[PDB]
């Protein structure tokens, strides 16, 4: 939780304003109907319960029935869910519900592809902070549905020394030391390194976690060897399915992927009313 | 601007900052000054420059955001689009949200401009849709305008648009149109989506003010334009691509609505380069 | 309903209640039950019954609001329109706001119904305006609907209406209309206000979709209708009274916009009668 | 103060939404202009500074210049103010500014009529709680501009035993006593009475203030005589100009008038753009 | 409470929960529902039970709160104040907020009856002040009432109290009291604080309804009641300790406002223990 | 602060001002601007100066706040902490809120260096807890830092801490620590509270990153550090008084979290006196 209810009402208002003028014109007030949400392409479903809430907010008399499980992979033409109740309510919540379902499913679909690519390895997929403003909690949820894990929610709950912090501190060593000197005792100090020398600095300074930023595959393998499992290694930077897989086989423990939320194409879904 | 953006930006910054940027507070001196530039890693259209300016100001009012190009200007790769100088902490605190928005809106403006140019030489205009990001509609519609496109209705409250679901609910295109024309708010035009030339005829004869051709193959599109003969404006939509939008425009439609503009526009590659420290 | 009403009602109750109803807390026992009825002191149209129900519920969820007539029903003097029973404190806490709203909205619905009836026998319909109470527009437009009237645009964001000030700013009626027609959002009709038969001709010839006749004397109104000959819908406005609205309707206009509906409607005389204690 | 700034922004948004589409069409972005606010009937002006703020919120480049003082009585055809700056801004704030100015001026006009009717007496005019939801602070302000005084802002800052409280307590005496027994020491206990007998009860129970509810004129005079200035007397209930005046001449100290805010006709005002 | 307590509680719950109670999500099943009990690991007065119950309801509506002792009742170590049943995650989620409030409010209710019992036997009544916790005034003022005390004004908007800064801003106790008495609402009493009896007189004849004695030496504290003969309520103020308070009550004052009731009142040690699993 | 402190301050100011500061409006001219000075009628550590300055700025932007001593600096009775100049109404309006905060936050900053100085000489560092004032956590946690202390987690969302209720909800210190260590975010350390050394061992080998000793008798408090050899941070918890805290620091613990720093910390006596007029 985190105020989702309030957010959904605000997004519904964004679209509804004073009311759905088109539907009020051609759909009787007491006309009940049924609609089907169809997948227009293959992928993974995420956000079914969110869509249910959207329709409920539009009109509490609506009933949402999923025909697939949350996180299930479906084929093109598959019936995802059925919605029944006052037709005006269904038509009012349709666009918002679909906008959310398509977006979350899109994220879960790409995440699932990355996770499956890492099958056979101990490596886990992580998200990042490259999320849609206002939708972070929902998008982080989508990642979990896809099979991935969540990295920090923001700048307030995790210590991650990035290149800019290293530059400010005058080096990886200084950054890791300034951090471990006054960091919350319940948080681990992670630092990003861009070369094998910085990796050595990080290990020497006492970093709890080390992020290998844009390491070529050969350097990544060498990093894994040198660390010898002493500290967890995270790989990130311009990640693709092939690169995440390679990094995993090379032996890293985590692969954070910006693409999961920064460039995930929405899953094409539609809602079709059942002819009265 | 309408309003509410200020409140939305504060909430989005809060989403990321919470009680504070712990990492920066740990290693970055409060008085350490920062100097950075936002670089375009690829060519494209800039949108949201003033939005990014406001986000940095919310992170720390002492930060100075200086635009180096005009809002809506198309820049080449390597172009420094803005300079930011002030407390490094404030810069690092606002960086993520500022760029996220700048990249998103610029990406929309860039794709929109591509569609606009694809219609060059014709009278057709590009329109947006309601396939927008929850909570970002005002900003995304703004980005479409920056790119040169036009806005269709903001939501369900300011336009009559009989979609396939309304047609199915009313029992037919002519049926839905006649019902709407009989009671529609007098200041709104009655538009209806049609999927065939037969449905097009129903719309025309029932008195539709606007007709949206839904995923018509090129041959049918041309025939629709010929038949209508300018009696009513025609809006083409459905799985648009630059090629299809151009074909529809050359076929003679008046508008081409593109969901992709706000539903699948790739973010523009922009990065914040800290030059000092 | 759109939304926000819940939040608005809470704020309005807070405006009156603050930290609490001191007087009632001083002399009314917490468990003392109350029983009251809302009486119509004069005949009129009821609107806002469900709004009053919600206000009482916000004051105290244990209170039971029971409507005795239908929403929008016209009642005669002495009609008990609703019964409220529950903790007397909660009843006294919500009384003022509940009735204030009930009286206001009922008053609007009552006047609107009077204008609607004045147009009986003609095809003309009554329209509201933007001369509404700040913060109450959604509720007042709702009241107009309850009375039988129609709503014009909600604000400046959902309708193109070239008013006298736009005409003056553009240098003329034909000038303003031609400019608007050239770039107006395609889903909106272009309406323009005119003050003379000459301005009416400018509007017609420039392609206006809608024409609003501003304070036309009866003779001119008739002439305007004859000339237009049904080419475009005509909306009459300006210092409306029941007599003038009826005259305009019999003259042949399609719509009569009435500012008085929401700008000067007298509140309906309704009172809360506590029968016990 | 009390959040007026936030309220004005919300009311502006009520009308503006995504933007003033009509003005954007025919008024150039950089076109500067001037408009005049004219009184279309005689009355008293209230809320000039509020209108100024509305135009400022629409566009801070606008300049508002009053041509009459706040609270001044003007004749039909009088120029109330001039507004200059970006024309789009003026046209965007016009309706809201006028809606507020007309409403507040309407209240101040009727209040001023009541106040002038009481000239020659010590009686003061008071308002009531019959105010427009959300506009109480502004309407109470309008009353002051008109020359009246403010009664309690709500149920939280004043003790007023009404007929319903008397019924609940089992009588005026019991109500006044239950009240004075546990009432805040910084507040006066006022009680409404509807007959000379209840008046006697009130005086006997120790009421600090007594409100004569719908007393015929003859009874009102008798009440003033009996009280002999021992406690302040307030008269209220179906007040008209003539009744307030009579009550004042009869000798009451205060006359609270619901009509000031419950049935005050707005002052007719308009805004006309100066031809470019 | 109709004063927006719900919105406050939700906000305070979010201040603590954020994205979610990570710990409980890691080790506590979503389907596992348990039972807990609130324990008073100390002796004192209980206040805020209904507040705690609404915290749990907001955390998880499926939670069942059962108060075992009446509000305001005095408890001893080990006393089961209440038992909550339902989804264990919801209980662990609202635990900390529910207790911070119960403990805080119980502390005030406990310390207040301290004074009430202290200066008992007399007529003096204990009053609070405005030295409350920002945002918690309503709840804290409620705590005092539960402990047997009474409330002074809720803010600067509902009461007239001329303080030292006012007096010097005006130029004396005399005029300041005159400026106030000259245009003060007719339903409000004018109260002024004085430091010398040259000022107590300068006020008593200035027409003051209430008088506040600031850091009065007791030779004057019990003199003042004598020189006033109980004509206008007397309120003692300053460093009102348990002794200097009961003393004033002995001196005969009508009210004793203790700013320490909420400016230095330790929380009542309370705890929530899971008894199942 | 970028954490929405502005909105909080505005809300707290309204809690006190409401419709307006009646008293000051009655006796203080609108054009009269004076000067005031904040005085510390006690000895302690100052914290919240910038908070007070923003209260005055929000009350009346024309107010000039001038801090005379640095934040966190220790002051003695009579020390002029700061001087404010400008419209006297604005100063009297923000006075009470500015002081409630300055006093409250200064009290925490004062009491915190108490501990910091107390267990000084050792390596132990003072930490806060979640037993903070609802809605004031951010500000209170800040106070601790000013007094020389450090912050523990801000809520249940940014830290893993297995408490007694968790342990029993799971079925032991062992599994609970395993369930957490099994799926805990990779950037977080798992901390668990234990009551017996059969549990300290059941945790140390369960793979815990942090250990919290709850109401440890000191024969075990200084044993535990010995049996841990400083492998995992040690945090002492329970009734941590000034003695039981400095003791733990003597025993060698790494951190001592004092829940009394904000659950029972008296405000630092401060006042604002008008010096002109």
């Amino acid at each position: 939780q985190g105020g989702l209810e309030e957010a959904l009402r605000a997004w519904l208002r964004e679209d509804l304003g004073q009311g759905d003028l088109t539907s009020l014109l051609v759909v009787p007030e007491d006309l009940e109907g049924e609609a089907v949400i169809l997948a227009k392409e293959g992928g993974v479903l995420a956000g079914l319960w969110v869509a249910e809430r959207v329709f409920a907010l539009a009109d509490p008399r609506t009933a949402f029935t999923p025909l697939v499980a949350e996180g299930a992979r479906v084929a093109e033409g598959t019936e995802v869910a059925r919605v029944r109740g006052p037709l005006r309510g269904i038509l009012a919540g349709e666009r918002l519900a679909l906008n959310l379902l398509q977006r979350l499913s899109g994220i879960a679909t790409l995440t699932r592809a990355y996770v499956e690519a890492l099958a056979g390895t101990k490596a886990q997929i992580l998200d990042t902070r490259k999320t849609t403003p206002g939708l972070r909690a929902l998008e982080k949820y989508a990642v979990r549905v896809g099979g991935g894990r969540n990295h920090r929610y923001g700048l307030f709950d995790g210590i991650l020394l990035k290149e800019n912090h290293v530059r400010a501190a005058g080096g990886v060593g200084e950054a890791v030391r300034r951090a471990k000197a006054r960091a919350p005792h319940y948080l681990k100090v992670e630092v990003e390194v861009r070369s094998l020398e910085e990796l050595e600095e990080a290990l020497e300074a006492g970093a709890d976690l080390i992020l290998l930023d844009n390491f070529p595959l050969e350097a990544l393998r060498e990093a894994v060897r040198r660390v010898g499992g002493r500290v967890p290694l995270e790989a990130s930077g311009n990640m693709t399915l092939e690169r995440a897989k390679a990094a995993a086989e090379a032996g890293v423990d985590y692969v954070s992927v910006g693409a999961l939320t920064h460039s995930a194409k929405a899953l094409d879904l539609s809602l079709l009313v059942v002819r009265p």
